[PDB]
């Protein structure tokens, strides 16, 4: 078959090629200029890939984040994916998506906001504008005195941010399991959940969310919200209805302001400890609020953490009901599903409920791969798979991000989008991290700027927009893009290549 | 309405899980009565520790470092089960690595002329020299009759060989934190035992040892990759690997006319991928000479040593086309090392492509290949078993939580798989019964009982390289030990009626 090294060739370079037109991005074709710049994206990989290789030497891209965000940021692949337009991230949380930074510099300098050393010896913060808060499990004082009082603010602000933010120390290292992490993380959301709440506190929160991911060059959001709860500081405490109106009102003004951002639509979400007769009426309200808000009111999800917890199949009467009514009400869902390392159980098989209930996209898809059945439907249907690497090596999926489970979804097209899912909790950016983390571990060596475009393309495409909308906003983001890659000529010094 | 009623839902549903069920590893194998009645107890148990780690949120121990979890998985129930069970066949073994390191404590290192020494970096080595004390070039030799007599406590003298020699005696997860600091501990073993062991009647003892521990484990058959060369006697004679082979032929004879209930051994020459091509040509004429000669004894070729700083299988191409470019065309099979490694797109994983190209027997680790759709597709039409070996891959640096491995999803997918244990000797495995049990708890779910167990045991002497006569005999030998395996597991745990 191969008598010569040329015959041995061919049919190598057929089979590898082969592969490469079948993994995400394998059809796109560049123009010369793409070209260029996949040139030198190409060598640097190779060049770190090499090094780490020949010189026996951990490969930092696929390290903890804790280990490897200060040094991912000063190499070129990174600056380039900070410098790219990523389109939309489709998988946020709305008290997760803005930095600790503000909730610190911004909101704990606001009048009435207390905090408390808890049992845990963990700080908390929360607003009361008509006293001082209980003193129940802990003692509250007023931080405006406790920060006035210090004798050195920097470090008082400093450590606040410490006490919150979960990348202070190597959570992996820290919190080595699964359930320690757990532990840590719905920690973090205790302690801010009552400043969080207090609604203008909220909705600045939110305009920063909106902000903060328009710096780091995305257009277009789809986040996660409970909606509900918003407390004033004379006590009203307002309905999701109120806090859908809210941030609609803030999206719009925000997309006045900056005609170059496509904008934002909100998602339900509600956590998946709560018993069924209340997930059932979160379902009726999310079909009102479907109904009354169309095109800013997508549909719904259960969130928390999925192990422990209720399955979908535990919530099944109430997720089915839209569709048995008469006249029959599609709601949409965004299921959470199979973020897990278990197999064949009540919790990877949720991805199997999840397609059973027509899920608009799935959150994170872990145990995906394990299921060849679930991946054709994926495949068939169109459903894209919102993966969010960062998080799943901190929450305690996976330890080297060469194992994440989607780099095999990737290698035979599954649909996917890459999103950051809590970037404020441990201190990434929007996108340009997670987009880092997937471009150099979860695609290979030989996988260049194609696989980026395609990516950021999929943010688009599978994103919840109308088909108009969907027109629009490719317009924006092919300007975007054409920018970005002939300023990458100029920046990298590529042009007479 | 598709779903009005429940049992719409879960038809559905069930189809859909079973359909996955079929399409796995074991899926359409049909137990029989008795055989229901061991896996009932098989699932109850299996879900008991899967329930308990996840609703108790505890880590899942056969998940974790061999070092925490072996003593832990041997009082269960499922791991006494496989103990017992008959294992059909190891495929994946080194022949300098795979007896205990005991014996080589109690019964090597008693013998005359044996030599100890602390090598530069604090470990011990050993060899025999016949004529004196070795050259003392970057150690002190010492006879270890003497060092023994002399230590003031001989028992604990020899648990400090034993410690010394171990890569189980502390957790090489904490103590080798990466990749090439474990591969330096493994290749440090290898340089501590290679004197004594290349020492002809200590190897031929050796040898005879791993034929009876595997044995003992309830394994009829091996399959040994072994370099054949440089055995040595008392009085400096160095031997051929055709001497090499012949020693382990007898062996072999002896051992299946005194165990009738054992299949026997065959051998794949190996060679250390460091070596200039030169000598891997030498290697491979040796290879096809030695399969002229000895067909049934001598299978094939393989190159072994650390994948990914070495020589790619492309790096030797030239040597390894030339049986077929002979004329007339001489087959010679190979049984490559393969994609034992996380990176993707590089010349190491692409070793998969080479290996298939070459026309392998079977591949070894072949962790790479789910990245890989193109190879899994001829790996599956070709019916080219993959060796999986998941304490290896563990304890060298592939992973770390084992429900992770990256042949779960092969097992998905019925990719032929059978489970080896490669170097039990080194980190204190037994010869199949430990990776038996992690991957029956890891690599397949909650709900996968006795025929996945079943299934793996049959595929290991389906995809042996026994010709069919010897294949007819060995499948009729293993339903028998099967059959009063099954007999045996009712009575003693208490499951007949
Ligand atoms: C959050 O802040 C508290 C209060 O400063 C930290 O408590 C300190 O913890 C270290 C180590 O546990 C001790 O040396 C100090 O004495 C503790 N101080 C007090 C007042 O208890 C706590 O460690 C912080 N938690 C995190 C996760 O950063
Ligand atoms: C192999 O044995 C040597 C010699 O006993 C060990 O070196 C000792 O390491 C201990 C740690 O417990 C130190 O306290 C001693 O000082 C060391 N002794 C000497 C003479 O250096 C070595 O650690 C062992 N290596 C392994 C991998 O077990
Ligand atoms: O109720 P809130 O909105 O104030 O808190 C946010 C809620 O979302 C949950 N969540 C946030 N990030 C994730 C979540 N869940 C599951 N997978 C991991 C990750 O993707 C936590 C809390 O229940
Ligand atoms: O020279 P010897 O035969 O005495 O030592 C054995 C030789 O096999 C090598 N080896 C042994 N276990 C494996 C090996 N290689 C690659 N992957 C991991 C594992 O599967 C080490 C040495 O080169
Ligand atoms: C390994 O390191 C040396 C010295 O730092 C460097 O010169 C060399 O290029 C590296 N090798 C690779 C393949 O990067
Ligand atoms: C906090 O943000 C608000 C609204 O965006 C702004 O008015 C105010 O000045 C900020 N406070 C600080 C301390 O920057
Ligand atoms: C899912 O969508 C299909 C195709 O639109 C529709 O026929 C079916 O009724 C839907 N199923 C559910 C459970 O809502
Ligand atoms: C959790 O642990 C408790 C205490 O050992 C035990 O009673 C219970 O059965 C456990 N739950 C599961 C599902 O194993
Ligand atoms: C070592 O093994 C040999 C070969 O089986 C046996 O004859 C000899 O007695 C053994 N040595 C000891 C100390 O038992
Ligand atoms: C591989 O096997 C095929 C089919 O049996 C055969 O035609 C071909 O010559 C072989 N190639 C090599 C390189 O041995
Ligand atoms: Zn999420
Ligand atoms: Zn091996």
């Amino acid at each position: 078959r191969f008598p010569t090294m040329d015959e041995y060739t061919n049919a190598r370079e057929e089979l590898i090629g082969s592969e490469q037109y079948l993994r995400v991005g394998g059809s796109i074709n560049l123009n010369n200029k793409e070209k260029k710049l996949n040139q030198f994206i190409l060598r640097e990989k190779r060049a770190i890939i090499e090094n780490s290789r020949l010189n026996k030497t951990q490969y930092i891209p696929a390290v903890s984040f804790f280990l490897s965000k200060s040094q991912m940021e000063s190499t070129p692949i990174f600056k380039i994916i900070k410098d790219m337009p990523k389109g939309a991230a489709l998988h946020l949380h709305d008290t997760a998506s803005a930095r600790i930074d503000w909730i610190v510099s911004n909101a704990t300098y606001r009048d009435h906001v207390y905090m408390c050393m808890d049992q845990d010896n963990f700080v908390r913060l929360t607003v009361s504008g008509t006293g001082p808060p209980a003193n129940s499990g802990c003692e509250w004082k007023l931080v405006e005195t406790e920060r006035a009082n210090s004798g050195d603010i920097a470090a008082f602000d400093h450590w606040l941010k410490s006490n919150i933010s979960l990348l202070t120390t190597d959570p992996l290292v820290t919190y080595p399991s699964l359930d320690k992490v757990w532990g840590r993380f719905d920690k973090h959301f205790s302690q801010l959940r009552g400043i969080i709440y207090h609604t203008p506190i909220r909705r600045d929160y939110y305009r920063q969310i909106l902000e903060e991911f328009r710096s780091d060059n995305v257009q277009y959001v789809e986040v996660r919200s409970s909606l509900s709860g918003y407390y004033d500081l004379d006590g009203t405490v307002h309905d999701p209805e109120y806090g859908l109106q809210l941030y609609k009102a803030v999206t719009e003004e925000f997309v006045r302001t900056y005609p170059d951002f496509s904008g934002a639509k909100i998602i339900k979400s509600t956590a998946r400890v709560k018993p069924n007769t209340d997930i059932f009426n979160d379902v009726k309200l999310s079909m009102d609020l479907y109904k009354r808000y169309p095109g800013f009111f997508l549909g719904f999800d259960l969130v928390a953490q999925e192990d422990p917890n209720t399955s979908l199949l535990g919530y099944i009467d109430s997720l089915l009901y839209p569709s048995r009514q008469n006249p029959p009400v599609s709601l949409p869902y965004y299921f959470h599903a199979g973020e897990t390392n278990w197999q064949g159980t009540e919790v990877d098989y949720n991805l199997v409920d999840a397609l059973l209930l027509n899920a608009t996209r799935i959150g994170h898809g872990f145990a995906l791969i394990k299921h060849p059945r679930v991946i054709e439907l994926v495949k068939s249907r169109g459903v894209a798979v919102e993966v969010n690497p960062v998080s799943n090596q901190l929450l305690g999926l996976v330890k080297d991000l060469r194992n994440h489970a989607a780099a095999p979804l990737l290698a035979q097209n599954v649909p996917v989008v890459i999103s950051s899912d809590d970037p404020g909790v441990w201190e990434a950016l929007p996108m340009s991290h997670d987009m880092y983390v997937a471009f150099m571990d979860l695609v290979g060596e030989d996988a260049g700027l194609d696989v980026l475009k395609q990516l950021v393309w999929n943010s688009i495409q599978y994103s919840s927009m109308n088909a108009t909308e969907k027109k629009t906003a490719l317009k924006l983001l092919q300007a975007k893009w054409n920018n970005f890659i002939n300023d990458s000529l100029i920046k990298w010094k590529l042009t007479n290549k």
